[PDB]
């Protein structure tokens, strides 16, 4: 057999006709003696065992004109099975990339269509990872974000992904990183003295503020003690801070 291999195959080319083909397949299979039982069978043949990979996140990593309709397939086929939040939530088990998963893939590569789609899905919009990505298209790998999703849209300048998470009540807002970073003092370490930028992570920290209410980001203190003003100062960042500091009045 090399089923799994020619699944992998197929979403990674986006050949929606053979996969939908080799899901039948698959769910033939099942009837079959196993030593496992159906949902870790399949989730087994849907995700290396190497890295940790799924078919959903090499789908998400291999972007093609019929990426949108192999995720459709897949989370269909999950959801036949009942085992949809696990495949969604699944993340990468190689130690350098641990954590990593296919909303935070989506988010990374700017898909915000399939992003929409997996969060209503069930992705767990808290999932934080610690390692870095894995083939990012845009950010550098260990590029620090805040370890979350809404952390991730807002410091690559998604506002329309962060206004949907923020929509979302399950969505933590005010939640500190292993730094004891929130979304602001993520924003903080993104900005910088230029002219490029000097505007979306302002106009990020203002919307988030008006929109979610939680002003208490503000005052709010990470692992040194540090507001996001405080750490604006220690990081020497004259023209955000300056900005924060505008708001007093």
């Amino acid at each position: 057999m090399r089923l799994k291999k020619r699944i992998f195959a197929a979403v990674s080319e986006g050949c929606v006709e053979e996969l939908r083909e080799l899901l039948q397949d698959l769910q033939d299979l099942c009837r079959r003696r196993r030593g496992l039982d159906v949902p870790d069978f399949l989730m087994h043949k849907l995700t290396a065992s190497d890295t940790g990979k799924t078919c959903l996140m090499k789908a998400l990593l291999n972007i093609n004109p019929n990426t949108k309709e192999i995720v459709r397939i897949l989370l269909a086929f999950a959801e036949e099975n009942d085992i949809l939040d696990r495949f969604i939530n699944a993340e990468y088990t190689e130690e350098a990339y641990e954590g990593q998963t296919a909303l935070n893939i989506a988010i990374e590569r700017r898909q915000g269509d399939i992003t929409a789609v997996l969060i209503a899905a069930g992705a767990d919009v808290n999932a934080h990872a610690k390692g870095v990505f894995f083939n990012p298209k845009y950010q550098h790998e260990g590029f620090y974000f805040g370890e979350t999703p809404l952390a991730l849209a807002a410091c690559t300048n998604q506002p329309e992904i962060v206004q949907l998470l923020m929509e979302n009540e399950q969505t933590d807002i005010t939640s500190q990183d292993s730094r004891g970073n929130n979304i602001l003092h993520a924003l903080v370490t993104v900005a910088e003295d230029f002219k490029t930028q000097n505007d979306f992570v302002k106009r990020m920290y203002d919307m988030i503020l008006l929109r979610s209410g939680n002003w208490e980001l503000e005052t709010m203190r990470n692992n040194d003690g540090l507001t996001p003003l405080q750490l604006a100062a220690k990081m020497g960042k004259a023209e955000i801070l300056k900005y924060i500091l505008s708001r007093e009045i």
